[PDB]
């Protein structure tokens, strides 16, 4: 019954939203960057969440690193945290330990993790990398996780895994904090994962009911194992002054496609339909949060406008509705 | 470029050596920075270490902490220190690029091929024989190399493999690659593959013959590498002040056991500022390039090296400057 | 072409035909034996079977090379086909092993490179599990490695799984081993036309037989790549039509069947002279091995080769 | 208990710097009619000119023999346990538990090298062989086989069929990563050639580090045996071999049968419980060996 938490993806990537070649006021440097998360810090959002890349994709020709962006931003931040993106192969456990504890004690106990398996090949071809199988690929990812927990919490850790040894490893300093593990993916074997090691679980975007079903299914599988996991949902928001505002330019995303089936096979996050005034979108936060969601994941067109936009006008919405629904309950 | 350059030991990892008013927090290493930058060194020199223990209980990994004191700086360079093994060149090449974008290219890297078998068996990692961590070290460097310079970058390696990797953004600047040991086998790739050597710390005349060594080989690879040699520097208004604080270190760990622990205590750059000013320019005659610092009490002595010691050596070096 | 080749699966492995409880060994005796009776029918091929831990079907197993190695002393000119297994096997290893006992049996060796079904037996074993088409990138590896060593001095290969440098063999096979390889992926046709000499293509009727094997050839010539094409197939010769349908009714749906061994789909079921007509019926369309499996492997080999393929061969001399 | 004996396979060729296996085949039912038990191969992969793969090697020699035994050698790095265990227990119950094998820990860099394996550290190669050791002996003995080691790994692996008998683990290096190990996990532990007051030294540290582990081990020593019908034929063939230019000299089993049963002797007093023999002409001192030396041991023996 607590309040819903907010999170934008940081462009630290090029491209934007590739599949559509509309104008868009976003940059991936640094110097955008700083601004917008001191925005979003601003405007009520918790988090900003950076996302991994080593080669360059399909539009996206530049991309930072995840790790050493999320020190950039969090020293340009005060309380705003973010959540750095690990991908598990060109990335090692004792590294990310170690690296993601400096950081958190720099920063005053801010920064997060993120654990991606990897969905695209060409990207551990390129840099020497295996390609294991797709569910084997999250039996490392989990060994990871467990890794993570195991350094930040005992003085001396060790783990026999089939991909990741430690043997007396001792870590210090630890975190300040408890560093929240964030994690995506929709298969069962990305589900049975979040279900006993993570935090929190990014689920697919969805209607208000496709999205009541695939909380009800994680956190049965989390009771099972007596585990507790915060669920966040992706989503796309166009919020505009009108209805038909915001509806011409989901148009306009369509219509400069590099259908609308389309845009979901590519960003989920339009599923969500969190597309309309302010105030319609407040209320379909607030009947997610009705259905077990706790942080919606917002990406945006122009990020430091619609940013700003979102902490005037729908983020006060949304806490006036939750207060609301406070009041009726007593 | 004619003229010293002058580094420190960044201490990002705790205990110091085998009482001292130095701190590994970031509060005290920003300021230090801050202050070695005002004092004239150009160069900050990180160590890296994983698990607790070996003499340093508490340490910040160094790679996170070079983008800190990059912060805190304008144009002081900082030497990130990397360790293959529990480092891989791709991921290395990314964030250090990056770190170089955000810090205006002042990042350096040195490569590191480990000394303590029980941290990497703590961490997972095999302990490859003394020679092939050297050329495991070999292509770590040559990786970095291609990464940071030609799109469709493809390495076929014994330990790591690259197949058209282009890396974007690449590093503002070119980042300087140094690198210390003095086997065979460190000096073989320092000759070849290497923009700064450090040699260890020995009398006037065993530097020169080391430089020497080290000018041969590279110049029979067509390679051009800078020397710079480690110092543990003792700077005091008095000789005797200053033999004084060396017997305090010695009494509370001889003086031949202590070099095997840091080489620098060999460079004698222990006295008053004009013995130590002196002495810098002697290895600066030999070959010297570089004189890598280090310090008892950092934040005081770096201040005072830069008000007595280095206004100095730049006297000494225009007095040569007329010939 | 040529004469029509046979060879039969050796039942190094317990359980048999596990789809079916009908009553049907292992050892090596009975293994002995069954070798010598087939080389005296006229199989020309014996392909040995590869796993590592039991359970899945086969609670005992013997090691594929070393029981390659026990069949070939029992015979003379039977050639064996030893399976490897990319993984817990090396090519290094494996390359100087199979040269070994190459010179040892007068050069009647062959291998299967098998890429492998079951991932709880890599687990088992300390082996990851690598993605569906990159264990056929890391097996054509294998394969190339295997090529350069037994025929190249110095041999140099710098691959994403396996690297040799100036790597010398000695000695060397004193043939040519040839290089059996199955499956029917797209990334498993795509290495058998390139590095494969011999490709096993699925059971099926002879119109689906023809269109494997005019896909398979177009891919290889496509390369400038020679490969023959063997077929499995589930042999069932009795003396009467009904008594070969009754057998096949006693191990039983029928489609359920195929799922587990899909040898049965080539409808060798029948009398010998019914047998003998499909399989240069076959022939026609491409195929220029036969891989028989059989339920009692002793008595059907033997009557294979007084009663099948003497057919064959008389057929063949007609046409 | 009686003193056993054990040759060196000549299956690498070279000898002291024929190969062959009809050479081979014949040798080993020499030595076997001869009265020795073991037969040590040896592995190698890369030329140093013509080498055959020890375990493939071993097998056909089992072949040949009714009652010998021959120790596989087996390189962790370009082996691996699983498929070491399973190939092994497959040729003993071929070859009715006759099988045995030596752990080399490897000392050529350029062996390695070729075949794209790393070289590891001369403690590190010694702690990979006792996981590799350690896996043999699990794999053998247990329904369901768990190890997480450090080079290493099994999850509840089931070999089936095990061996017939026990496949014995031979080891030899005289490092103290060597016989560290071997006091912990080798049944058979090759000392250097040396004298008799230097291989009782050599046995007492052996022991006394093996008491400290709880483990019993088995003690060998390495002799070229040159026997000759007089004292002065003998020293005349190792002038040959020095004048026309291995350890196993120091053991100094050179001279009359005589001479050499009584120096086997004095070695079973210091610990000694099987000797590993090197010949120049293998065929032919061998059957020397069983018919001339080997009974004046056993009667040494008996008189004891």
């Amino acid at each position: 019954q607590q309040a819903v938490k907010f999170a934008y993806w940081v462009p630290n990537v090029s491209g934007g939203l590739v599949v559509s070649r509309i104008e868009q006021r976003t940059d991936w440097g640094i110097d955008y960057n700083r601004k917008l998360a001191q925005l979003a810090e601003a405007a009520g959002f918790e988090y900003a969440l950076t996302q991994i890349r080593f080669t360059a994709g399909y539009g996206a020709e530049f991309q930072h690193e995840s790790v050493a962006f999320s020190h950039a931003l969090l020293a340009a931040t005060s309380q705003l945290k973010v959540i750095a993106a690990i991908l598990p192969g060109p990335w090692q456990p004792a590294l990310a330990a170690k690296q993601l504890a400096t950081i958190d004690q720099l920063t005053n106990g801010r920064i997060a993790v993120n654990i991606v398996s990897g969905w695209f090949r060409g990207e551990f071809q390129a840099i020497g990398e295996h390609w294991l199988e797709h569910d084997e690929r999250y039996r490392r990812s989990e060994e990871f996780i467990r890794s993570l927990r195991g350094i930040w919490s005992q003085d001396n850790f060790t783990f026999r895994g089939d991909f990741y040894r430690f043997d007396n490893y001792s870590l210090k300093p630890k975190p300040l904090g408890r560093p929240e593990i964030f994690q995506g993916g929709s298969s069962r074997a990305a589900r049975d994962m979040a279900a006993r090691v993570s935090d929190w679980y990014f689920t697919n975007g969805n209607s208000v009911e496709g999205i009541k079903a695939q909380v009800d299914d994680i956190r049965a599988k989390a009771a099972a194992n007596h585990h507790s996991v915060k669920i966040g949902v992706n989503a796309f928001v166009i919020a505009r002054d009108t209805e038909e505002e915001a509806k011409a330019v989901l148009a306009q995303i369509i219509d400069q496609a590099d259908t609308f089936e389309d845009l979901v096979q590519y960003n989920d996050g339009f599923k969500t339909n969190l597309i309309g005034t302010p105030q319609q979108i407040a209320e379909r936060i607030v009947a997610l949060k009705a259905v077990g969601v706790d942080l919606v994941l917002a990406g945006f067109l122009h990020f430091q406008e619609e940013v700003e936009y979102f902490g005037q006008r729908v983020l006060p919405l949304v806490r006036e509705l939750e207060a609301k629904a406070q009041s009726a309950r007593t």
